[PDB]
């Protein structure tokens, strides 16, 4: 029923179909085994996610997943973002290959590597590097702002991490103009969407790169608190109210002003004066460069 | 997991068991042991030079989790690569038998032993004295600079070697931060938790300023030649004692700029202590300075 496209196609046997991964608005993910992904390495297996429909997909279901999978090609491949791999498109069900994130997610990646409870922690942060994941963070979405993507969900539950603490945003290519939104729905871990949404997005429905600076601003507030949930027990109603009176979230502890001081300006109420992701990775790169690792 | 019928090889660091003769033991601890041993042809181009080195190895009542961590250990030394001011990992026998992690030999005992054997009724003079604290904050920044938190560097854990030269030992111990009896002695009966900044005694966060902490506790054992930090205080009073800013005094025999040094290290405020590339090259400019 699909066009075939010898670019990215892998026959279905080279794949090894394991654990489930999504349940998350990823949709349903599973973990597998490629062998001979590439074409000079046949005889080497490579972890990787595979997407695919559920058991009642309606045909609709199947037009996303297909225009996700075209996005990504349009858009190319960056060290920061989930990168695309390959497909499995005839005889059998629509596999979608993708880049395998082992570590999860950022939010559950830094509340992980929270400090001790007085929970005990194997691993901890030092602040430099959380200046880079940001900057990481930052680099992936430059990359996609050039590609002309609007991401609409720039988040840290939309950011993953490889075995290599490599930072990749996933979700750029997601099916738009689904903006019938329902701002009072959860996402799997219960926080709601519309706490990173810039205010502009929120009550005129206008997405632009700015939009995505607004969130990026929020997820530097996640970033810096470990995993912070913004405005907790606000509801929505609520949440509008804080927004048309141009509140503005608490300055993290454990995070220098400069810092605090690009959150707000990410926040700022008028679009253009926001910074844009080119300013953000040059200013992440000189603060990384300067923040201690306490060596 | 797997290790529990064999354990995975690295032929980079696998020594044959023939090559090795155990001998004297020279430590005992709760999960293993540590031997003297000659190894016949450590280095390569020469097959016949042995060496004395330092064994590694379970003890008889030892778990799988006591193996794992003495894995750890190893895999943690490659990982941090070597270095002159560290004890470094010399080879491993993993195969066929008991794991033997090999590591260098230490002839002169720990810093605070090698200090109390030399307290003027060879001796040491003040640049010595100076010198090892400089080769204990150039090992540390070392093992800061590959991310190794030690977590207890006091004199216990430096090693001396026949050549005068100061390595930090222990530093590849998989320890948990939180199964911590604070009573718990050390074989010599001092209470540990003196080496302990405060932030990481009281929120287990241990950073590379909080060896910072650790480093000026040291400073002081140095310059008391092999002193006993707050004798006859017990942990409930060593709280009482930090939460009031108490501070050891100035030890007799030490000059103002190195009681600095050591007041600096126990600053408050983690981020205002200085961090071992600053106390390495501060100790570098003193060692010249002094007589
Ligand atoms: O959920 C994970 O652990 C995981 C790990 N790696 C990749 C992914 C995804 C890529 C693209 C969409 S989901 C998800
Ligand atoms: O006790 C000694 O003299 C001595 C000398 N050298 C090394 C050690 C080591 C023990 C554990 C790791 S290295 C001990």
């Amino acid at each position: 029923e699909l066009p075939e496209d010898p670019r990215w196609e892998l026959p279905r046997d080279r794949l090894v179909l394991g654990k489930p991964l999504g349940e998350g608005a990823f949709g349903q993910v599973v973990l597998a085994e490629a062998i001979g992904l590439d074409k000079d390495k046949p005889n080497r297996v490579t972890k990787v996610a595979v997407k695919m429909l559920k058991s009642d997909a309606t045909e609709k279901d199947l037009s996303d997943l297909i225009s996700e999978m075209e996005m990504m090609k349009m858009i190319g491949k960056h060290k920061n973002i989930i990168n695309l791999l390959g497909a499995c498109t005839q005889d059998g069900p629509l596999y979608v290959i993708v880049e395998y994130a082992s570590k999860g997610n950022l939010r559950e990646y830094l509340q992980a590597r929270r400090p001790p409870g007085l929970h005990n922690p194997e691993e901890q942060l030092s602040s430099k590097d959380l200046v880079s994941c940001a900057y990481q963070v930052a680099r992936g979405m430059e990359y996609l702002a050039s590609k002309k993507c609007i991401h609409r969900d720039l988040a840290a539950r939309n950011v993953l991490v490889t075995e290599d603490n490599v930072m990749k945003i996933a979700d750029f290519g997601l099916a738009r103009d689904i903006h019938h939104i329902d701002y009072y729905k959860k996402t799997t871990n219960g926080r709601l969407p519309v706490k990173w949404m810039a205010p502009e997005a929120l009550f005129d429905r206008i997405y632009t790169h700015q939009s995505d600076v607004w969130s990026f601003g929020v997820l530097l507030w996640e970033i810096f608190t470990l995993g912070g949930s913004p405005y907790p027990g606000v509801p929505v109603e609520e949440l509008f109210k804080l927004l048309k009176e141009g509140h503005r979230m608490d300055k993290p502890s454990n995070c220098t002003n400069e810092l605090y001081m690009m959150m707000r300006d990410c926040w700022h109420a008028v679009p253009s004066q926001r910074p844009t992701f080119k300013q953000l990775v040059e200013d992440l790169d000189r603060i990384v460069a300067l923040t201690s690792n306490q060596e």
